[PDB]
């Protein structure tokens, strides 16, 4: 037993980054088959950051104006194009560590792995969560940028994140592999406010069980609630709607335990309106929300890939 | 910016992790140039668990009692002996993808990253630290042990835990590759009970620091205090007490943020006396001790691996 945040294992992604310099510029990229995606400001100057023009910049491109490199070995770049805010550069020679993979964008409250990287190395890993603001709560410092998240199924890796910008304020942005960036957020150095963020309800449940599967059991209590009368309490503590999607996700859990999903949320209830009471819930003060139904059950079950 | 519990890159270690069969205990092994290391109860039965005579068990098992499986290619074996609790197999193929490495036996204290393993098949990877009690807090389920626990450094990956078994309080427990049990443990079913644990002092004011250059200041106070009143606090909230080689220990952290480590000090005996404030730290609610100073340096620097 024990519940631990977990990232997935990453050598899969280790086999993929390499190291992308345009002028002065040095980031990561993605190495799959014979492309490389790293994010496109690579090709701004801190000039040309205050009021880019992507399309004329990248005209004014060549292939051997990017220097790619895996580990010490350079790659000859072949073509450059654009999809959305990601560069893919085309590259001689196809990646013979290419994992089976996909490519798909994330929901809020939905969590992934980092693999954060500088000058195409990697630096450590961690689990992180799309917040319902669109950001990330991450450690990205400068040169980390195209280092990517994602998550693992039966040794098919589905990459979700690519690192653009830190906002500010200390929190993450970036986009899909397809080059739309999650949240209201542009590749140009202008003003652009994330919005209040709120509690992943869910994942406050999901933790709850495991807290329930290790022994955790003093929050338990005999009170029942509605959907729509926890809901009612839960939108007053910033926590984000609770449906009947997210109950019936939650059913697996509820029934290996024996608590009904809304038994669960009464629990939630109190623990909101009267606190923790100096008591801790898996070693946390806190109500954790980064972890999903499907991580709780990934963890506890021994999943491997 | 930025600061989350991260774990060293896994994929070296992805590399070595093999699954080991004996009769019909199944768990895994760490595979490094031409022996597999495990742990040695995989050759107790159920009945031999309650009082195993080792030696006695080792003599009669054989080469062929031990199949080993490096995903799908089974590795002959061709010597198996003991050392202290941990079983080696010398097989006749040397692993290609061996790292340069080290057995390293490391302290109270110091931290590492768990890749916990099933059936030879990495499942996940998180930091844990080797508690004062020589127990760790990880997450670990039938199957597991054989799973490792390692730093890198520079060019060189330094394994220092091997996972052995759960105690009843939730725990958890193991050796150094060597076969040496961290703490007072025994590899057989007698009772066992992990000491009383300590907080770690120095990783508590390392995450301060962390705090501090990640824009966190609230806790900063103008006062400074002496290594003696300090203690004094300390041992009134079961803090280990600080040494004056822990002080030097923070010295790089201290120089980069400008605050002298006895200020600290000051400001961490206030947090102990009167609590937080209704404030978090790096978005905790309580004071975090399984950061080293290193950790700290190692992540708000970007070094690679
Ligand atoms: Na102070």
């Amino acid at each position: 037993s024990g519940f631990r945040k977990m990232a997935f294992p990453s050598g899969k992604v280790e086999g993929c980054m390499v190291q992308v310099t345009c002028g002065t510029t040095t980031l990561n990229g993605l190495w799959l088959d014979d492309v490389v995606y790293c994010p496109r400001h690579v090709i701004c100057t801190s000039e040309d950051m205050l009021n880019p023009n992507y399309e004329d910049l990248l005209i004014r491109k060549s292939n051997h104006n990017f220097l790619v490199q895996a580990g010490n070995v350079q790659l000859r770049v072949i073509g450059h194009s654009m999809q959305n805010c990601v560069l893919k550069l085309k590259v001689d020679t196809a990646n013979p560590k290419t994992p089976k993979y996909k490519f798909v964008r994330i929901q809020p409250g939905q969590t992934f792995s980092v693999l954060a990287c500088y000058n195409g190395s990697p630096s450590g890993v961690y689990q992180c969560a799309m917040r319902p603001n669109f950001t990330i709560k991450g450690s990205f410092l400068n040169g980390s940028c195209g280092s990517v998240g994602f998550n693992i199924d039966y040794d098919c890796v589905s990459f979700c994140y690519m690192h653009h910008m830190e906002l500010p304020t200390g929190v993450h942005a970036g986009t899909d592999l397809e080059g739309n960036f999650y949240g209201p957020f542009v590749d140009r150095q202008t003003a652009q406010a994330a919005g209040t963020d709120t509690t992943i309800t869910v994942n406050v449940l999901a933790w709850l069980y495991a807290a329930v599967i290790n022994g955790d059991r003093w929050f338990l209590n005999r009170f029942t609630t509605t959907l729509n009368d926890f809901n009612l309490v839960a939108m007053k503590y910033n926590y984000e709607p609770l449906t009947q999607d997210h109950v019936d996700i939650l059913g697996p859990l509820s029934a290996q335990t024996g608590i009904a999903v809304l038994d669960m949320c009464a629990s939630l209830k109190e623990l909101l309106q009267n606190g923790m009471n100096g008591r801790t819930i898996l070693g946390s003060a806190l109500l954790e929300d980064e972890f999903t139904p499907f991580d709780v059950v990934r963890q506890c079950s021994g999943v491997t890939f």
